[PDB]
């Protein structure tokens, strides 16, 4: 099980498969000011994954957040990387990520997010 920190660029995978249950992955994101993900501004924003599951014909990640909503650039991002293929139409200035895991959540707000691709899916229980 292969975590990647460091600088975010197309083809980049966060994690290189799905962690065991009941992993909580913490994911913070460093962008410059003019970092852009499918023409989408990325502003900086941290998450705690709790999981990942495919429902119906979508990923579905549940995570505690920093910030009260994630925009569809920083969605697109965090899953995109929980993906095979991993990130896709990054440009502009770099992001960086520091991915590890952790004992227990600890932020905030509570999100659930979904894109309609297929990321590495786990349990929390």
């Amino acid at each position: 099980f292969i975590m990647y920190s460091g600088t975010i660029s197309n083809g980049i995978s966060y994690v290189n498969q799905a962690p065991s249950c009941g992993t909580v992955l913490s994911l913070k994101f460093t962008p410059g000011n003019s970092s852009l993900i499918e023409n989408l501004h990325i502003e900086p924003y941290k998450v705690e994954v709790l999981k990942i599951e495919h429902v119906g014909d979508v990923s579905r990640a549940t995570l505690l957040s920093d910030i009260v909503s994630l925009s569809t650039a920083q969605k697109k991002l965090l899953l995109y990387g929980f993906t095979q293929p991993g990130v896709q139409g990054l440009t502009g200035d770099v992001v960086s990520v520091e991915t590890k895991r952790i004992p227990t959540p600890t932020q905030t707000n509570l999100l659930t997010i979904e894109d309609s691709i297929q990321c590495f899916t786990w349990d929390m229980n």
